[PDB]
């Protein structure tokens, strides 16, 4: 690599550019040596579903030019690290890391396979935000490029919706350096896990404060109005596919559920429990596999918990918040199904395109 002309990752325009750069910032200690196999293995795997993807543009220059965005954000996140706050909002300046996030992800993303669906509830979700109202989507999660999926599929009917979502998120996705600079592009809640918490001691205190903090910026920001949010009641990613068979999404956490249902309900303005569908693990299935893919969203039915509960004695909270979170995990997983269906069939999205729609076509 000595004869490779470089300086830095915002200069580069090839793959062997892309490597002799960050050689370099590993011999000058700005990134760990482990990076290089790390990068390695993403730029094949990337390269690969990039190139294969047949769309226009996507050409060698358009993978090394987002694999060294990627690297240059990574170190930036090393050489000056950034502390997510409680409350974290979307950052747009100097560097836009949303518009980052979304190159990313609309490289893997397969427009022409991909749906959304049913538009005219989240035509009610934008009603109730411009009202002042609270919305919270009780979503599965199955990659890390969800965010990006959720905004890229819902951007050209309800751009409000796309941008201003605020994700429950923690752990990894806020504290590992390699995925923080996707992470800075999205509005966050950051809730540290309750399993994770003691995996270096030292630093289960400082979440646990975090964790205080972010329940604090969560009442008054919901006692404002007009927030829209997502959770993963799961607590992660969906569990890896199965082989043959049935495959439903990850079951939902009923004290996760509780978490926002109670947190909805002494806030001042009305609030609204949406159960969220994703079909998005064909894109990055959990080291990074990336796929070129079909995705799809869709929001059930609003939950009418008092419908849904009342036949449990209201004493008995642990049967009513079962009752909550097993109804919201059930509508999800009906429709995942369909979702998992029009996206594998073009005749099964024609024949339900009353439902499932593609606004960007």
């Amino acid at each position: 690599m000595a004869q490779v002309v470089r300086q830095k990752f915002k200069d580069v325009t090839t793959e062997q550019e892309f490597f002799a750069v960050l050689q370099d910032e590993i011999a000058q200690g700005h990134v760990p040596k482990l990076l290089m196999p790390a990068f390695q293995d993403f730029y094949n795997n990337y390269k690969t579903a990039v190139l294969g993807s047949g769309v226009p543009g996507a050409d060698e220059a358009l993978v090394a030019k987002i694999m060294s965005a990627i690297a240059d954000r990574s170190v930036h996140e090393f050489v000056e690290p950034y502390t997510f706050p409680s409350f974290h909002h979307r950052i747009l300046e100097p560097y836009n890391y949303y518009q980052f996030g979304q190159n990313y992800v609309r490289t893997l993303l397969d427009f022409s396979k991909s749906v959304v669906g049913h538009l005219a509830r989240f035509d009610e979700i934008e009603q109730q935000i411009a009202a002042g109202e609270n919305v919270v989507l009780l979503a599965n999660h199955q990659t890390e490029a969800d965010p990006g999926v959720f905004a890229l599929l819902l951007e050209h009917t309800h751009p409000r919706l796309a941008t201003d979502v605020i994700y429950v998120a923690g752990d990894r996705v806020v504290t590992d350096p390699l995925c923080k600079p996707f992470s800075m592009g999205r509005n966050l809640f950051c809730v540290h896990s309750k399993k994770r918490l003691d995996d270096i001691p030292e630093l289960k205190a400082s979440k646990v404060a975090t964790n205080r903090r972010t329940l604090s910026a969560m009442t008054k920001a919901l006692n404002e109005g007009g927030r829209l949010l997502w959770i993963a009641p799961s607590g992660g990613r969906d569990r890896p596919q199965a082989d043959t068979g049935a495959w439903h999404p990850d079951k939902f956490d009923p004290t996760a559920v509780e978490l926002m249902r109670q947190l909805l309900s002494r806030s001042a303005p009305k609030g609204h429990l949406y159960p969220f569908a994703m079909y998005s693990w064909e894109l990055m299935p959990p080291r990074r596999l990336t796929h070129f893919a079909g995705t799809g969203i869709s929001v059930c039915k609003e939950l009418d918990v008092d419908s849904i509960v009342s036949s449990a004695a209201v004493e008995d909270k642990a049967t009513r918040q079962q009752l909550l979170a097993t109804a919201a995990w059930q509508a999800v997983s009906d429709e995942y199904a369909i979702l998992e269906e029009v996206i594998g069939s073009e005749d099964a999205r024609r024949q339900r395109s009353d439902v499932y729609q593609q606004p960007w076509a």
